[PDB]
């Protein structure tokens, strides 16, 4: 009940770099948006770092799409003006992976974790 | 009836930097358009610097939003392209303001500098 | 019946520089299209340098028409986005002209060089 924050500090580190975009809104005010929204469920997550694993496939998709948010945060200011509506379907679909991953049950996660299966 | 120009300098200065611009229409067609409308204006109030003072709240104002064009215009090169509609609301506002100040009734500003009032 | 590719050749060059951009589809879509179109005509073109002189007003326009696109081509890097709309206009006209130019009658054209005429 009590966590080491990575995931959550791998997310706010995203965070804080993309809220400086202000005028290009897709970054500062819609993936923002979603990453606050994901934001403290990575808290909690952090703080199941007993009963979890961060290996299974659900912890690892999450590992992935929030250095996805990453890197594409770290590449807009080379992004060229006719590459726009490309770059910004990538960052839509990094949002509605993030939303999805909202609806994870980690009740159920956990339980995979404590005892096996087949 | 006779005077030295400044108000019409400094605005003939912004006139001629923005037309450089003539793909960007906002700046080489609309701002510019409204810019030389106020252009007579500005020498008109030039010619009458001893009936007027340039210190009153609507010639320090005139001052303010030709200053707030210049600025604009001299930062245009450098404006990313995500930042086309801010930058483009933020001439916009100039240009209403202009557009406003032309409607200046120059009789009572020299009357108001003529005779003292409460 | 068999030629040195000249015109041909000097359209591929043009062709893989405009496939680059994929990001801005009026050159990598539209204009590759249109130009991958005209391809094969320049190419039995070449192959005719016997039967036509290439010095006839349809060639020469047919030269300065793939010019124009590989100048175009050669810039884009350095077209600023404010002039997008701009160069777009440009590209699209190029590409009306190579389309016209695919309706050539060979035959006529090497029928006007085979004999004289008024
Ligand atoms: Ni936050
Ligand atoms: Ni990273
Ligand atoms: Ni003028
Ligand atoms: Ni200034
Ligand atoms: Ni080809
Ligand atoms: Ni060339």
């Amino acid at each position: 009940s009590i966590g080491e924050a990575v995931f959550s500090k791998l997310l706010k580190v995203v965070i804080d770099e993309a809220k400086k975009f202000k005028a290009f809104k897709p970054l500062s005010k819609d993936l923002v948006s979603t990453m606050e929204i994901l934001f403290p469920l990575t808290q909690k997550i952090d703080s199941m770092q007993k009963e979890l694993d961060f290996g299974v496939k659900e912890l690892k998709e999450l590992r992935d799409t929030i250095e996805r948010a990453d890197v594409a945060v770290r590449k807009f200011p080379r992004v060229k003006w006719y590459e726009e509506s490309e770059y910004t379907r990538k960052i839509e679909r990094i949002n509605k992976d993030m939303l999805k991953f909202c609806q994870i049950d980690l009740q159920l996660l956990q339980h995979r974790n404590q005892w096996s299966h087949p």
